[PDB]
């Protein structure tokens, strides 16, 4: 009697497990349907040489999938070799998070963000940003309690999602692997709580998209992301009071 | 008495030198202001194992900058080590070109696209796609004359440009390096002759963008790209008759 | 009123979570106190060239720690570089598991064992073998149900533990990181359900051990391991009926 | 009616384009027939640790070919892997140029020489030295104008050429690729304006050479090189007045 | 009339050639039957950063086999790639030697131990430790004569051997390659002159061992090692007077 | 009363130890004064793909120095990284030996030449060729006895030496390390028993050489090499009868 499946504009089940593991300053396991990512935030009291003494901090991200995160085993990036996909994804995650951090208020420190995918079924890079934001704020909460910053140094909430145009379905939100593999167009969107973009990346896959479709895709991603931000706020509990 | 400089919505000087060098199936030097890129297309009568026997072709791209392409010398990616930036750029160029190739009509062959930047002043990745399209079509023209394909296997023209929101200037088109380094938002846009998108990638740099701005940025990129396509047609001479 | 801490000859809390993740043929999360390891078993219908056509199978293992598995962040082995410690650990895990597999009954297939440490507090390599055994048998159960083997191709149960001689404590079982870092002697022991050894590795750390101590250390490891095997049997449920 | 081809002792067409690109201290495109090499000279106000504080400068060279410089595409040395041929060639170019620089007069600075081959048809390493000398002197001219050196710190002019013994032709000067591939003996010669050698490298290819032939080969290289030096002087214009 | 071959509990011919080569502080060629290893000890007046200023020294070891050390040529570990076997062996040699060095008395210096195998017929890692101990003491003798240490900074003699359980032979000592390749169990033992262990590593190869067998194997290794120590003392000549 | 030292035109002590080690088809230790190199020749019944089915064989060489071959320890090329010097040297050794092998008579087989330097005091690359020739002929003798070739497939004897112009000494033959480090000019010469060259490589080191000096240097190398060939013949014993 229950409706089976998801509507075109409906997220998979989202669960954000906070203080997931003990050692990081900030630790999260994010579940987006079958996609599962361990996100940690590590605080180092150093910044890269290129910016030392300038009084601003930095955020840098690393990404990997455990070999059987995927249905078909993947070759370990062991040192093995780092794929272009990993490199692109790392750049995306780091750029996205830097955009919402008040780097001056962070002070001269680096946030090392690690996103390790333990199960992959689509949307890993955007799940990674969504989980890593929370992990970062959990770390920022510890700094604040330690009196090492005067506020949580974030300018807003930040979350991310995929959207796509899928064979015989049209515009769909939060694609699983099966859906992305038969998507004509796919897109990653990274947005703040005030509805402002930090990153938009759309790709026609052997195919093309109109501007009408771009607007459609974005519309759908915006609401997915506002919902994700609601969930981040659910996960963050009282910490939301330390953010404006 | 002549107006100095460029309007906000004006491209740098664009020059596409065809049959630039002798050995490639297709060879171009593209100049976009001070940005200069050698683009070759190489035809190999093989496709990757993952798709062999399926009767479709493939396009794959490589990118590098000679060490003093840039004002400050860059460390050679010698084997040295391949940067995330290079890997992202290669993925972009290959995805963009694959989208406009009729891969079945190409047959089981790979187009190896090489983009070697000899002078860099912003917009190298988009200059690379713009030049590489022409290099690819020059190669496709040779195949056609050789009776190895029945038409030039392209679905449209394809070109690319950057756009950005720049401190105290607002929306500007085709950013040089100086302008991109003080850009709050920058964007790469890849579009066809029919005004359809193949790739859109926008990044807030320590900052964010509204949807209004996204539409503005896109508007400006569309016309830059239609102009670039006009120039590609200028460069292509009679070959335009072999394309629909 | 409750006794705090552990006796010298007492394991940390052991928990073996079976069918932990969806994609592997066999999946386990093993917890040994704060030490936590994701263990998967992947079946490939191929063996290495050096033994192809000989009708026997193979087991091979890979190991990694996520960067903040540890209290102090570790540099990612990304491709980064693979440490001697990782290489030694992989060799240990693979050798240990091969010893208890009936490789002829497995047929010509490789078991790929992946051990990804998500939290490290000592005993990761032995926790890895203990968890990976179960993951492997879970995979062997699927093969059997699929009629691809005639029995679970194991010759016995197999588990592993550390033991050590610790400053001002003497012989202690299952060392955490703190305890191993002030251990004069440490040892890894790998044993079967019939009390037979597959691997024994003892190291004096800036110090030495007598034969009396070796016997003592082994005695203590044997019972730790019999207890671990009891727990593996608890985790395996009805599958124990398919093993002799 | 015009004689087709080249005499045995005749260079290909030589063209040295100065101030070729904007960013280097010294920039040249050298053309030797179909062989074309972009040569830059970059000044860094540092020397290697092994010689720091000793008041002498250094010259170091890097070499690469763009993938379709060659008739058959070459695999990119991307980081891919650096070939022995590249390593030998780099050593040759750097040794040759160091020999003619007054390193004390240079002061404690490194000249980074980059030789990127955009079209290859034989003689790339010697074309590289010939072009790179000019690029280096163009850089030295800028230093002098900047009052950072008291003279152009060169001890002489320097140029280089190949010579060979070719099936059914005997001793020939400046070999193209076709001619080198059927050469029994080939040789690289590096000489100054005063007729003094900096490097001589002769190789019997599946074959051997007499001393008579060595003298013959050298005779022919000497005059090729004096001609090349004349052309370097043509390219250098008024700068020749700043050299003795 | 002479008995051919070796008893089960008998070493191969052992020869330790001291001051073998000129450049190292300590140089040995050790022969164990056909197994031959060049062992050098190099003194560097530095320790790793992780322990600098703490006043203790360090020992670190490297291992390689020349390509035709083995009956079947091995691929050179050139940079090629370093095997897990090499990494494990290096760790073993370094750990073993550190255990018998008085690191405080050494002072803040590193002993670089190099073990290059020129002929391999089993027992290379244990031959390496046995030879490297002597090479190290030869180096320590030079330091002492130079008044850079107040005694030879060793706590004891140290040597090593393999033992195994071999098809149709039972417990055998010092296995050649042929014997190890049909060994059900093999073991490396590292012991001091006072009969105390520094390392014990036993591996069931597709098979298992009882505790009775472990004791048997150890018994046999102890006497092999006492014999090896006698030979080290033979090789060391008068230097034995500088050790307690 | 004995004259101390060497004349300007005199080799160091040369010793060629044949059948040095057991496993190679051909094995030599060559001593040239303090320079000592283990040279092996390995026969593989395969040639590279680029020449398969063409009925000719191949020779390829690898070179390394053990870390304390040198007075100052060298970093191991472990996989560490392969130096340009090693790559150049390998190319030299392989080219030199190929020139004197009848590759058709060899048949479709590769000779793998390994040159491992155990002590370095100048002239390692030329010592390597001199020793490796003998190792190769020892291997060719085994092939002949096995009826796998119809003659020793060499066209002549081949040996090599350095020569140099040394501060306050002029032209000197067979330079040690000290002498090469204060050499204005150095040269490697590779010659056959009939006085024909296979390779000549001369380098002015911060300095230049005249043609008169080139002739002088060569004269001196020729006689050094004829002497070396005499010694190779001494080492080869009766095998000289199987060569013309």
């Amino acid at each position: 009697m229950r409706v089976d499946g998801r509507e075109k504009t409906e997220l998979r089940h989202i669960h954000i497990h906070t203080n997931y593991l003990k050692h990081p300053e900030g630790s999260v396991l994010i579940e987006v349907g079958d996609t599962k990512v361990i996100c940690s935030a590590t605080i180092e009291e150093r910044v890269p040489p290129f910016m030392r003494g300038e009084g601003k901090g930095w955020v840098t991200a690393e990404y990997a999938m455990i070999p059987r995160a995927t249905e078909q085993r993947t070759i370990r990036e062991s040192s093995g070799k780092v794929t272009g996909r990993t490199m692109e994804i790392q750049r995306l995650i780091g750029r996205a998070l830097r955009a919402v951090v008040d780097l001056e208020a962070l002070g001269e420190r680096t946030v090392w963000i690690d996103c390790d995918v333990i199960q992959a079924d689509g949307g890993t890079r955007t799940a990674s940003i969504t989980g890593a934001y929370v992990a970062m704020v959990l770390a920022f909460e510890k700094l604040l309690q330690a009196e090492k910053v005067s506020k949580i140094p974030v300018k807003d909430y930040l979350a991310a999602t995929s959207v796509g145009i899928v064979e015989e379905q049209g515009v769909v939100l939060d694609l699983n692997y099966a859906e992305d593999s038969k998507a004509d167009v796919d897109m990653n969107v990274i947005m703040t709580g005030k509805g402002q973009f930090v990153e938009v990346q759309g790709t026609g896959e052997e195919a093309t998209f109109s501007r009408a479709q771009l607007n459609e895709l974005l519309d759908a991603a915006e609401q997915g992301i506002f919902q994700l931000i609601d969930i981040q706020k659910e996960a963050l509990g009282d910490i939301v009071s330390h953010i404006e």
